[PDB]
This record gives structure tokens, C-alpha cells and sequence, in this order.
């Protein structure tokens, strides 16, 4: 490990409180792809121009085509990627990346198929695994391990920011850091927990409390920190439990609850490490009305991750945006501090 004294930063666009993603660019000249950065997963992968315009998907998001591209270099390698949500195929391909400042040779997959759902629902084009070598599939290097090679940035740690979504148009909708933190969106102190292993950004949790008792993880559980999940999620067990304690009706993707029973909800807390770290029904509650007769979704799901990572808990973007996150690679843990 070298360290230099390099911080840099990503901007991240929050599409709907749902989707977080960033710009990187790959292949002299650069072309750009919108990217979700998910430390549930740590590959690249971007559509690729070979994919069949029979994948509506592939009409929608930007290609990549490495017949553009002096930098390209060849592999042809297939691979399978399988995502909590869909599942997409390629073939790997090598060429300069840059994200933030920061320019690095990486291998990442050129998607040739790409399911109409859910791809068709997605802002972005493609994702940056920021996950650990020993999850990467084709057991590729993952951009961080290659960029921490380049020994430039100050720490072997990255933090994650995620705003509230915002009808302004000059609000900051997130922010990566590669090699640090920024002091100007946190506040208090970090508390961190070491990491079940390295190798997967997953802790112990001891307890989620839904008010005043304990009625869910009441021995201790397992919580993936998974930048890239959009929700809160437990297994189908854990959550039609939860929402049972909260009078949550079961849709078919998500809970619902009468939007006049909103407000009231109560708090939802997970004991990780020391603290208690506790949401109100305004951090979890898509609070879209306050009508009796409409219905508002809950930013927590069932999510039945399969071995041997799961079955766990995923703290995704419903609990980052109260928590800013600080993914320590050094000391093989988490830090959470208080977000502004
Ligand atoms: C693809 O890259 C891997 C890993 O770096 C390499 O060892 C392998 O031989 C390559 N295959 C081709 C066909 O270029």
C-alpha cells in the first residue's frame, strides 16, 4: 500500500431518491456513461454498442464502442453479472477510465444483454462495483484496488454522501470522496464496525427496534452496506414482519401504507457497533400526500440475498442519506457519521 496526496471527488445526480450515479469516462477520445457506484457488487460494466437493438434497453442508454477507442485493448472473456433487482451479460473488455481526476487502465465488462426490466427504468447506463476483488466475477481487479495501486490518493478509503432529492436544480444530489471524507457533510464524530470479513462490505448488526421493542434481529443478524440498493432491505421473513408492526399492506415490489398513517409511522433503529442508529417515518416514507384515499410506499423492501453473502440486512440509500459513509479498505471497516 502507497499513499499520496491526492483527494477526489465524484458529483452524483439523485434521480427520484432511487437512483444515485455519476459520470465516468472510458477509451481515448472519452465517452461518458452515467454509473451507479455500488459497494453491494465490484465490477464496471457499461452497455455495449454490440448490444442488438432488440434490447430496448440498448436503444435507451449510452454504448460504448471500442472501434472509437485508440486505447481499447481486446479480452472477449463472457461473463454473467447478477444483480439484487437483474441480471446482465457481456464480454470483458480493457480500457483507460476516468472517474473524478483520477485516470486508470481497468477491465470491465462490454453488456450485450440487457433485460428491458428493469434496465428500461434505469437513469443510469451502467455500475462501478466499488466492492473487494474476491466478490469480482471473472475475478477481475475492481477500479479501487487499481487506483490505490496508483498509490496517489491519501488514504485507502472512499465516503459516500446522499442528499435528499431536491426540486432545485443547483442541490447537490451526492458525492463520492476516493481517499478521504468531506468535513462539509458530516458533523459529530465517525463510530465505525469491523467487517464479519474482508472481502464484502458486510457488518454484525445486534438489533432493529420499530418503536419501543425489539420485534425483528433479535440475536443478531448480518447488514450488507450496499451503496448501490436503493432501499432498506431485510428477507421476505424479517420485512413481513416489520410491516405487519407497522399496518404496512404488501403490494407486489414494495409496502404501502395509507398516506394519512404516514407521518405518525414510528421510528425504525439498527444497532450497529456502539450507537443505535435511528430513522424517523420522514427518513423512510415516501410522503408524496397526506390523503387517507391515496397510498405512499415505504423506502424498505424484501430483498432475499443467497448465500454465502446472504441472507442479510442491505443498508442502502434510505439509511446514507442520514448516515453519511466512509468504506475504510485500510482497516477493514465502516465509519457512519451524522450527514448535512
Ligand atoms: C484476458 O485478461 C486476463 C486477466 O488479466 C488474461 O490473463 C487473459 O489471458 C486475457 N484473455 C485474452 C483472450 O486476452
Amino acid at each position: 500500500l502507497t499513499l499520496g496526496n491526492t483527494t477526489s471527488s465524484v458529483i452524483l445526480t439523485n434521480y427520484m431518491d432511487t437512483q444515485y450515479y455519476g459520470e465516468i469516462g472510458i477509451g481515448t477520445p472519452p465517452q461518458t456513461f452515467k454509473v451507479v457506484f455500488d459497494t453491494g457488487s465490484s465490477n464496471v460494466w457499461v452497455p455495449s454498442s454490440k448490444c442488438s437493438r432488440l434490447y430496448t434497453a440498448c436503444v435507451y442508454h449510452k454504448l460504448f464502442d471500442a472501434s472509437d477507442s485508440s486505447s481499447y485493448k481486446h479480452n472477449g472473456t463472457e461473463l454473467t453479472l447478477r444483480y439484487s433487482t437483474g441480471t446482465v451479460s457481456g464480454f470483458l473488455s480493457q480500457d483507460i477510465i476516468t472517474v473524478g481526476g483520477i485516470t486508470v487502465t481497468q477491465m470491465f465488462g462490454e453488456v450485450t444483454e440487457m433485460p428491458a426490466l428493469p434496465f428500461m427504468l434505469a437513469e443510469f447506463d451502467g455500475v462501478v462495483g466499488m466492492g473487494f476483488i474476491e466478490q469480482a466475477i471473472g475475478r477481475v481487479t475492481p477500479i479501487f484496488d487499481n487506483i490505490i495501486s496508483q498509490g496517489v490518493l491519501k488514504e485507502d478509503v472512499f465516503s459516500f454522501y446522499y442528499n435528499r432529492d431536491s426540486e432545485n436544480s443547483q442541490s447537490l444530489g451526492g458525492q463520492i470522496v476516493l481517499g478521504g471524507s468531506d468535513p462539509q457533510h458530516y458533523e459529530g464524530n465517525f463510530h465505525y464496525i469491523n467487517l464479519i470479513k474482508t472481502g464484502v462490505w458486510q457488518i454484525q448488526m445486534k438489533g432493529v427496534s420499530v418503536g419501543s421493542s425489539t420485534l425483528l434481529c433479535e440475536d443478531g443478524c448480518l447488514a450488507l452496506v450496499d451503496t448501490g440498493a436503493s432501499y432498506i432491505s431485510g428477507s421476505t421473513s424479517s420485512i413481513e414482519k416489520l410491516m405487519e408492526a407497522l399496518g404496512a399492506k404488501k403490494r407486489l415490489f414494495d409496502y404501502v401504507v395509507k398516506c394519512n398513517e404516514g407521518p405518525t409511522l414510528p421510528d425504525i433503529s439498527f444497532h450497529l457497533g456502539g450507537k443505535e442508529y435511528t430513522l424517523t417515518s420522514a427518513d423512510y416514507v415516501f410522503q408524496e400526500s397526506y390523503s387517507s384515499k391515496k397510498l405512499c410506499t415505504l423506502a424498505i423492501h424484501a430483498m432475499d440475498i443467497p448465500p454465502p453473502t446472504g441472507p442479510t440486512w442491505a443498508l442502502g440509500a434510505t439509511f446514507i442519506r442520514k448516515f453519511y459513509t466512509e468504506f475504510d479498505r485500510r482497516n477493514n471497516r465502516i465509519g457512519f457519521a451524522l450527514a448535512r
